[PDB]
C-alpha cells in the first residue's frame, strides 16, 4: 500500500487546523527554523512547502511570519480540508498517517 | 473549480514541472516542488496519472484547499492565485 488519503479530520489529537506553507526556494532554511518552533506539529514536505497541523488562522501565521522573516519575504499559506499522497520510505508513511490522521 | 496544492520532493521538481505545463492557465508554480492548480479533478485521479508517468516510487502530496492568503514577488502566482482560487 503505497497510495493514501485523509480528510484531515479534527477529532481527538488532529486539531482543527490543516495548514500548508509554500515560501520560495531562497527562503527554504529560514523557513524551516521557524517552522521547527511547532514541533511534531509539523511536517516537511519539501524543502520548500510544509504541512502544519494547528488552530490558527491563515492571517494571523502569515503577519506572524512576516514579522521574523522580512515583511518583503514571498509566502503561500493554504487552509487544506484533504490530502492524498503516495510514498515510498516506511518510516515517513508512519508519521505522516499519524499527522494527518 | 477544486483548488488543489501539489508538492513533489525536490529530486523530482523538473520532471513535476513538465507535466503541470498540461494544465496550462490553470495552473501556476509556487517554487521549485510546489503548484497550485484550479481545475475539476479527483485527487485520487490527479495522483494516479502523476505516478504512471513520472513512476510509481514517486512521492507526492495533493491538498484539496479551501482558503489562500498570501504576499508574493510572483506576479504570475498573484494572479492566478487572485483571479481563480474564489
Ligand atoms: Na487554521
Ligand atoms: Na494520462
Amino acid at each position: 500500500h503505497h497510495h493514501h488519503s485523509s480528510g484531515l479530520v479534527p477529532r481527538g489529537s488532529h486539531m482543527a487546523g490543516n495548514l500548508v506553507i509554500v515560501c520560495r526556494d531562497q527562503d527554504a532554511d529560514a523557513f524551516d527554523q521557524l517552522m521547527q518552533e511547532y514541533g511534531s506539529f509539523q511536517t516537511r514536505l519539501s524543502s520548500t512547502a510544509w504541512y502544519l497541523n494547528m488552530n490558527i488562522v491563515p492571517e494571523t501565521l502569515q503577519e506572524d511570519i512576516l514579522e521574523r522573516v522580512g515583511k518583503y519575504t514571498t509566502l503561500y499559506i493554504f487552509e487544506a480540508t484533504s490530502v492524498t499522497y503516495n510514498t515510498i520510505d516506511s518510516n515517513a508513511a508512519e508519521t505522516l498517517s499519524t499527522l494527518f490522521g
